[PDB]
């Protein structure tokens, strides 16, 4: 594989770049994590009540985290970036544990030239699967997004890498069992002050407090994202913030507003609707579109539209992402 | 509690926070610590020499870690904060180690309402005491503080909750027990090079090289600290560093002055005297204001002058802070 | 010791620093040190891998880490440096792992006062030795620097320290055993992705991408470095970038060209070309000095030059470090 990362044109239907680092999760990464782009989650900070409620080998890897780790060891690939156009179908099969080591194969899925245009850099687009699995061959995630890569400077411009990637990441299989069917909701609810989970909380529109974006690089060096517009402004004109930085802030957001969210299930992105960038402000509008109960607490279904404040008073902020998740609340 | 936290006029005395998530004491999060304020207590760095001195069941969480997240647990009631006017009587009832978990429940003391004055948000005063247990229910610190909040945009002003807050956190109980009385100061002494505790020193002032105000933000999302003119510049206009990153910043100086402190005892912030932001330089005025012999080694009072650094050689350097404390030294 | 440091006049050949505190290693220091200058050593990554190769009592603390703590604690001696000129000889005699405690000892083993030059302040070079050791007092690094330090106001200039110090750090002792001989290089390769050690590579020329010099002032805290050049900008002017995390960050740069890198065995600094600076954009050109088989996999000597980016394309780069080390690699 090249230096510097495959051009959209090294690239193969079915070809699989599985030689990035295994990655072993710790407290020391959960702690970095937390620094920049906060953790409020009970079950990823209080080991006593995450023993009392998973019985778990050990404390729980925050959600995010599991999540930036699969995808920063991904960007093997995608060292070439100019933009993910999504992230789609992250739903986890377990939840790993601090000292579980999570290993991921990216895979070719589909390819697709982009049309000529003038003044535009030739460029195609590759839908790629990213399988994450644990040290004992365990699924952890099977998830799906859309990097748009720059071809080679004397690549032969054609419609013939072509493949249909509209529908990449769909009709993909819900996990085997339950990822948390062991974890005891019980004790959660007796410990833990209420509000508990409340069907009747579906349809309500909140909005959040601001936090800013700093420590970009660092979160990206901390979870082995070498995508290089993250690091070396000359690739875009400015650092393009990692868009799980974004998603992060969003997160930790909503559980500011939702104090009492066990974990997240599953979750995707819907628009990347403008760049981010470092000492950015940012806060979040949280549609909770669904609330469904379950024989132990119930889900939330949560769309989260999150916004780049302006810089005065006379000037309208504006949509940076939206995107959505499930989360489980007792 | 209403989202994004209670206006003053939402409090009343004798009301409880006490929802905000237990947070497990990790070498992570000390490492994250250490790396924004420093750290060079000799017994947060060293396992080897806390297992000789304290025989701990784990090593030492750094002091000013376990009080920044006791006060960032605290923030839940206080997100609207304008300024704390003082932090006061934190002493430790014991020494948490790495492993530990944190619960910190905060009362309203005290309500007084601000007397109107022109071209100013009506506000008033928030008496605070918290009390901060481990997952044994043993008392770990349990100290107060008093905040200023916004009155709610419709309140009616008036003058009628007005406690008589003067007097906060004074005749406050001494610990039950000495929590260092089962450390071993004698192979302290023995393994670390002196000069060891020596009365003589009272009166000294000392002056302490400079350090860099950087990771404000980190701090306060490492330590749950939501405040919002931490995270939000849109609150003061600048956001505005956490008093107890400057406190912490003033202890590793006089650390580096002071390199055989065992810990702090207790401390209390005496005049926020000017606000400190992102990217100043801070260096400070460290007086030995008593110096009293124990059994083993002996107790020094400090109180240290905090200053930032002018932009140039022709204006003077500003005092942002004047706090005081007790350390233990073998 | 003088208050702020020793100034060159202050220091005599033969004297001892050795009052630093230990540092136990943990993976909250390895994480902190991930997050500012990267890690992609997969061994140093993944805890599974690192038993299955070395055994170890615990997982392999990153190298970079190991040598940034050892120069960090030895800046006791330097806080009043002007420039370290050169690092030199570092060679493990061991690996530590997390949960071992890192102790360093610094020799005065040279002074020379510079010649008087109308317009500079009065100066000396001090050659140092730093001699890092565990619990066990075993031997883990035994290294030298040079570096420049101011004499204090009324100093009388003369010549008279006027040691030889050109040979500084040379004939230095290799170690008494193989720091690897119990790791197991075939495990590596089965579970490992080639392409593995090959002689024939010998003589390559890459070029790396670029990273961003970003949190220096928090590796500086992390790693108990109190030079005040990286804290203070009024020592330099502006805070000068240590320049370990120059060398860190080519040294993450050499792991992504060459990820099967098992660790560094030694490393010197050839030449500090320029100063670096926080915020500046930095790649390196890397040659494949040597390659050497061994009986398991071979050796790699490698020489590095960094680059910090311009801020247009109508302006040359500039050379900040030459830097050579050599590396394992099954
Ligand atoms: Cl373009
Ligand atoms: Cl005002
Ligand atoms: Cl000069």
């Amino acid at each position: 594989i090249r230096v510097g990362g495959p051009y959209f044109d090294d690239l193969s239907k079915g070809q699989v770049f599985d030689w990035a680092p295994g990655v072993t999760l710790s407290l020391g990464l959960a702690a970095a994590h937390q620094s920049i782009v906060g953790n409020r989650l009970r079950l990823a900070l209080d080991s006593d009540l995450c023993a009392a409620v998973t019985g778990m080998p050990g404390p729980l890897a925050h959600p995010g985290l599991v999540c930036d780790v699969a995808i920063g060891q991904s960007t093997l690939a995608t060292q070439r970036v100019k933009a993910n156009l999504f992230y789609r179908g992250l739903r986890f099969h377990r939840f790993p544990a601090v000292g579980d080591t999570l290993y991921t194969r990216t895979e070719v899925v589909g390819l697709r030239a982009n049309s000529p245009k003038p003044g535009r850099a030739p460029t195609g687009l590759a839908g790629l699967r990213m399988t994450t699995i644990d040290r004992t061959d365990r699924l952890v995630l099977d998830f799906y997004r859309c990097a748009m890569l720059p071809a080679s400077p004397d690549w032969k411009p054609g419609a013939v890498p072509g493949d249909d990637l509209s529908r990449i990441g769909a009709d993909a299989p819900a996990p085997a069992a339950d990822p948390t069917a062991h974890w005891d909701g019980a004790v959660f609810r007796k410990r833990v002050p209420g509000p508990h989970f409340d069907a009747g909380i579906a349809g309500a529109v909140l909005h959040s407090t601001a936090d800013l974006v700093s420590g970009a690089p660092e979160l990206a060096r901390l979870t082995l994202n070498i995508a290089a517009t993250h690091h070396d402004w000359r690739v875009s004109g400015r650092r393009l913030v990692y868009g799980g930085h974004t998603i992060g802030l969003a997160l930790a957001q909503a559980t500011r507003l939702l104090p009492n969210l066990a974990t997240v299930l599953d979750w995707e992105s819907c628009d990347h609707t403008a760049p981010v960038h470092e000492g950015d402000t940012l806060y979040s509008e949280l549609h909770i579109e669904s609330a469904q109960a379950h024989a132990d607490g119930g889900v939330l279904g949560l769309r989260s539209l999150v916004y780049a404040v302006s810089d005065s008073a006379s000037e309208p902020d504006r949509q940076v992402l939206d995107w959505r998740f499930s989360a489980l609340q007792f």
